């Protein structure tokens, strides 16, 4: 397999689910101003338990899969 979905922060998972809808509604906003606004929708949407818990899942499928990813010496 290739590089597995590395584990990250919850606010990040949502950042990926809104990265496309973020640059669209935004004027090609810079990556530095993309996080300042991404923090408003993140806490203005529903909650974090969605992504946060989701990160754990990648964790299990990440420690076990990375091995396969690292077994390509």
């Amino acid at each position: 397999s290739d590089k597995p979905k590395r584990p990250l922060s919850a606010y990040m998972l949502w950042l990926n689910s809104a990265r496309e809808s973020i640059k669209r509604e935004n004027p090609g906003i810079k990556v530095t101003e993309v996080a300042k606004r991404g923090g408003e929708l993140w806490r203005a949407m529903k909650d974090k338990s969605e992504w946060e818990a989701k990160a754990a899942k990648a964790k299990d499928d990440y420690d076990r899969a990375v091995k396969e990813f690292e077994a390509n010496g």
